[PDB]
């Protein structure tokens, strides 16, 4: 018979799977284990290795004692992990260094075996032998012993044992040169427990587990067949009509696809992305010590896999529309008409769904984050746990255990899919007791733990449970948007409508009460997370649809036979639109450029709205009040006004946002805009780097200085300077920083430089310059002072304009001053900036041959206060009739902090960022702009060391320091520590191309501290247990 041959292979298959599943972990694997020793080519050479785990598994070194010998008498590094005039090498390094006494070795500000020199190069000592492991870190003079101490006598070992003592390696530094000597060696073991690849075992296993668990499924629906239930052929009518709603909601989803906003950790997943497949696994790229995210991580594989046809934002991102599709045919065509017969009969509610639909994915659910596929699976959990409870059939209650597993495996927050079956377990029970009889236990139970269990194959194939535990170990070590509440004004009146009466006429208990009470637990999960409440709110786009179609029906005339329970009901939904529209931060750096209220809560009038909301909100209260105490019932307005409330309310948001999108887009058109880029990537665009320009040359079109008897301020003053002095700033200013006298991260080369030069400038100047000025080109006029104050003025002598030309005026579109101080001018963020006044007065030639003014130009200055900051003078606000130009300052304050400094200006010979850094340089793209610049490669990593980056390009000066600075420090885990400790940063002066007091970004160049060269690694192979572990990383003292 059948019936036995499929309870057996339930069994077995399902038996099979679990076990098989539960052993994937366990498993053995492949790691490729990376060595490196720096006399390579048998020259001393410097060599760059830049680890991104910010350490070694251990560290050996040989050094003879003639090598002491050889230097001079002020010897150095005879070799050392990180340069020594490196930014905290002898804090975060190992350093060997001969201070012509003492030849001490320097591990992170500890002196281990500090020694005389003049034994060192004697007749006794013969090596230097260096150990850094777990065991400690010693040092080992052979051939000597100790001669002053308690220690008298006995070997000269020296060392200290802790793990978290081991060095921070990104190369093997010295100043040697030549040959080299017989024994010098090092011997870095680099970690590389996470790059590895599955045995036979491992992956058969896995297949195995696969082909189980579907073997399992397909048996148990040959048993569910056993019922002469059949499912008929013909399709039914709702599957085949189309409606309007289907239309506004595709168009709505599509238009906001191409020209709508999309969320803030967009960068972090495309970049974790692109570089997982050089990697090996996939890395989190930005802290955490090169650890994974492989436990909910197979998402990003999609991804990466995608990665490989394009980067493009129009392209990586689709899983937001297919999900959302989905999401709306199962909810209009599964979900609504299971509630009742009410709805799915009334419009109003299939128009609520859709729209309150539309609202919860309009912020937050189009992006990369995989909010919106959650909360897909969790529409498709609910689906399969009602077909089964209708049917009787246990196969859709096997499928949407996996369902949730896997939305479980994609984010930490998928634990709603898991409340489905938190709601749905006793009906499955009962279902289970009562095929119990007809068939035995087994059969049914073995199935849905192999469903349970078989993620483990799939979360667990490029990586053990000893990595999981180790990267859980360090996150849990270091630490770790418009507000939409649609969800709790529809979940308080259905609760209160189905507490209040018992059974309505036209409306199921089972579906409603499931559905709530999925969306109480996963509330309650929420608000014990540490992470904002209102952040997450994506995973209730689906499910709160149907909850507003349900709470449409639930407030209605045709079941409320009472006005003021409406009204006060009308009063809530304006009141939380009030709400709405006054907690509102905006949107996230790219999409809010060119929104209408950009520094601002919404005001329109002479008030702001959401007083305008309360306001109506009162109106409706008290007229509820006046209801209530003239005791009448059934007035027509109220039927009129109060027919449907939310979709009317979801609707005006959506409006609003679509018309806040377009307005951005047709306001800031021929540069960038979301939509504007993704139209343009169909003909070759790259985003953001296709409008901004930068200067690579920052001393290019200085203009030139007309004849004149002029004094030592040079012809930056002319003729009659007075207040103003050559070394006139400050100690300590620099380029878009304000350099506090205690550090930061992250920061350029310019905080740590001396406070004056060595050589004066043209004029008798000391100050260092910002943007690669050479002082023996650019002169300098400030007026800070520090024995007493006076009204400072400037009129510089008429800087002569290149010429009348198109194409050249075309490419050309600014006039550019470098200064620091308080200057005022125009800007997007803060507007009107008062303070004193640095203009740019043009003439016109007369007809003696002489100039004559004309008028004055005012800038565009966004920027620190008070940097060196670059001040933006358009050209298409001079008229074509300017032949000469000249700055004018004044200073009218005799505060010692209202001061003025400014350079001669330039006509800037600018470029793309396309056309400079191209698509083949390695570029450190900060976790906030990777969606805007695709086209830029990132800083691989491959066997634990990365590429030294060329860049860096990174977002708005508040969100650099206080997002990503903090984030990727190297305390955390970041990328900054390496190139902190190898490279030198310096900014450079970019611009947008017709906003002019937009901040972008910055562009930091990186230059070399030492000249070095790439590491020839040394590569090998080892077979591990699955529970195998070398010790613990570093990660903190
Ligand atoms: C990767 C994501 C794939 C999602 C699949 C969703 C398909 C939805 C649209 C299909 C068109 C159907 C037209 C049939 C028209 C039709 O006859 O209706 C098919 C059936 C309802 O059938 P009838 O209406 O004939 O039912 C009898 C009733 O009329 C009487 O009560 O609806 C379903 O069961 C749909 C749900 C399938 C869901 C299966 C999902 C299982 C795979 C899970 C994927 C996991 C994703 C992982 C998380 C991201
Ligand atoms: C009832 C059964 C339902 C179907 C269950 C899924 C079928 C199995 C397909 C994936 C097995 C993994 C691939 C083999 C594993 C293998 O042999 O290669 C393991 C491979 C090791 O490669 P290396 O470490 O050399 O490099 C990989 C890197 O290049 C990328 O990280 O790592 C991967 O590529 C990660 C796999 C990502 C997996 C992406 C797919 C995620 C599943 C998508 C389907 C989920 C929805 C299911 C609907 C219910
Ligand atoms: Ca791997
Ligand atoms: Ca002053």
């Amino acid at each position: 018979k059948d019936v036995r041959i499929a309870r057996w292979v339930a069994t077995i298959a399902g038996l099979l799977g679990f076990v098989l599943s539960v052993s994937i972990p366990l498993l053995p694997v492949t790691q490729t284990t990376a060595t490196l020793n720096w006399p390579q080519q048998g020259r001393l050479d410097n060599v760059t290795a830049p680890l991104i785990s910010q350490a070694p598994l251990e560290l050996t070194a040989t050094v003879p004692c003639s090598v002491v010998r050889d230097l001079p008498p002020e010897g150095g590094l005879v070799f050392g992990t990180a340069p020594a005039e490196g930014r905290d090498a002898a804090l975060n390094a190992m350093l060997v260094n001969v201070t012509e006494t003492r030849v001490d070795v320097i591990v992170r500000n500890v002196v281990v075996a500090s020694v005389n020199r003049d034994r060192v190069a004697g007749p006794d000592c013969q090596r230097i032998e260096i150990t850094s492991n777990l065991d400690g870190t010693y040092a080992d003079f052979v051939g000597l012993t100790q001669i002053s101490g308690e220690d008298a006598g006995k070997l000269q070992r020296t060392g200290y044992p802790d793990p978290n003592l081991r060095p921070a390696i990104v190369g093997v530094f010295t100043d040697l040169t030549g040959p080299a000597p017989q024994g010098l060696s090092v011997s870095a073991e680099i970690d590389t427990r996470f790059t590895t690849h599955p045995t036979a075992l491992k992956l058969a296993a896995m297949l195995l587990a696969i082909v189980s668990t579907v073997i399992a499924l397909l048996a148990l629906w040959r048993l569910d067949r056993l019922d002469g239930r059949r499912m008929h052929r013909l399709i039914p009518t709702r599957w085949r009509t189309v409606t309007a709603v289907d239309g506004v909601v595709v168009g709505g989803m599509a238009i906001w696809y191409v020209i709508g906003a999309n969320s803030s950790d967009d960068g972090y997943i495309l970049q974790m992305a692109r570089t997982a497949e050089h990697a090996g696994y996939m890395a989190n790229y930005f802290r955490w010590f090169g650890s994974p995210e492989d436990p909910f991580g197979w998402y990003y594989n999609v991804l990466a896999l995608m990665t490989k046809v394009s980067d493009a934002s129009i392209w990586i991102r689709l899983p937001d529309l297919i999900c959302a599709l989905i999401c709306w045919l199962l909810l209009s065509r599964e979900v609504l008409p299971r509630l009742g017969p009410a709805v799915a009969g009334s419009r109003a509610a299939m128009w609520a769904a859709g729209l309150v639909l539309l609202g919860a994915w309009m912020p937050f659910n189009n992006g990369l984050r995989p909010e919106g596929q959650i909360a897909t699976g969790a529409l498709i959990t609910y689906v399969l746990i009602e077909r089964a409870v209708t049917s009787g059939r246990l196969t859709p209650a096997a499928l949407a255990i996996t369902t949730a597993a896997f939305t479980l495996g994609i984010q930490p927050t998928g634990l709603i899919a898991v409340a489905a079956l938190l709601a749905g377990g006793r009906p499955i029970l009962r279902i289970v007791m009562r095929r119990r009889r007809l068939v035995g236990t087994w059969p049914l139970i073995a199935p849905l733990l192999a469903a349970g269990t078989v993620i483990l194959a799939v979360v667990f194939a490029d990586q053990t449970i000893a990595t999981v535990l180790e990267a859980t170990r360090i996150r849990t070590a270091i630490g770790p948007r418009v507000a939409f509440v649609f969800t709790a004004m529809c979940l308080f009146p259905s609760l209160f409508m189905m507490l209040r009466r018992k059974h309505i006429a036209g409306v199921a208990r089972g579906p409603a009460w499931r559905l709530m009470g999925i969306i109480f637990a996963t509330m309650f999960f929420l608000m014990f997370t540490p992470t904002k409440w209102i952040h997450h709110f994506g995973l209730f786009a689906a499910v709160g649809g149907a909850m507003a179609a349900l709470a449409t029906v639930l407030v209605s005339p045709t079941v409320l036979r009472s006005a003021r329970n409406r009204m006060a009901f009308l009063s809530l939904v304006l009141f939380v639109l009030a709400f709405c529209f006054a907690s509102t931060n905006g949107w996230w750096y790219v999409s809010n450029f060119g929104a209408p209220f950009n520094n601002s809560v919404p005001k329109v009038g002479g008030v702001q709205i959401s007083a305008i909301f309360f306001a109506l909100s009162a109106i409706a209260a008290l007229w509820a009040f006046w209801l209530h105490l003239t005791r009448r019932t059934e007035s027509r307005v109220v039927d009129r006004l109060t027919a449907a409330p939310i979709p009317v309310a979801a609707g005006f948001m959506v409006v609003v946002m679509m018309a806040s999108m377009a307005i951005g887009v047709v306001r800031q058109y021929p540069t960038y805009s979301n939509g504007w880029a993704n139209i343009r990537a169909f003909a070759g665009g790259c985003g953001l780097a296709d409008d901004v320009l930068v200067e690579p040359d920052s001393n290019a079109g200085f203009l030139t200085p007309l004849p004149g008897a002029y004094g030592p301020l040079g012809p930056l003053g002319g003729e009659d300077p007075q207040g103003f002095s050559p070394d006139g700033v400050p100690d300590r200013i620099i380029a878009e920083a304000i350099r506090l006298n205690n550090p930061q991260p992250g920061t350029d080369y310019d905080w740590n430089r001396p406070i004056k030069l060595d050589e004066p400038g043209i004029n008798g100047s000391t100050v260092p310059l910002p943007y690669g000025l050479d002082p023996k080109r650019v002169p300098v006029a400030g007026t800070y002072s520090t024995e007493a104050q006076q009204e400072s003025r400037l009129s510089s002598a008429w800087y002569e304009l290149p010429a009348r030309d198109e194409t050249e005026r075309a490419a050309h579109p600014l006039v550019v001053i470098t200064a620091a101080g308080t200057i005022t001018g125009e800007s997007v963020a803060n507007g009107l900036t008062t303070g004193q006044t640095v203009d740019l007065e043009y003439a016109t030639r007369g007809p003696d041959g002489t100039l004559v003014p004309a008028g004055r130009v005012t800038p565009y200055d966004v920027g620190p206060t008070p940097s060196w900051r670059n001040l933006r003078y358009p050209r298409s606000e001079i008229p074509d009739d300017a032949v000469a130009v000249r700055v004018v300052a004044e200073d009218l304050s005799l505060s010692q902090g209202d001061w003025i400094a400014v350079t001669p200006p330039r006509v800037p010979e600018l470029q793309s960022v396309q056309e400079y850094v191209g698509s083949d340089q390695p570029v450190l793209m900060d976790w906030a702009v990777g969606l805007a610049f695709p086209c830029q490669q990132p800083m691989l990593h491959a066997n634990g060391v990365t590429e030294v980056p060329k860049f860096r390009i990174s977002p708005d000066y508040y969100a650099k320091l206080q997002s990503t600075d903090t984030w990727q420090d190297g305390i955390n885990g970041g990328l900054l520590g390496i190139t902190d400790l190898l490279l030198r940063a310096s900014v450079m002066s970019t611009y947008l191309s017709q906003d002019w007091g937009q901040d972008w970004g910055s562009l930091r160049k990186f230059d070399t501290v030492v000249e070095a060269t790439p590491a020839e690694l040394d590569f090998g192979s080892q077979t591990h247990s699955g529970l195998y572990s070398p010790g613990p990383l570093r990660i903190r003292p």
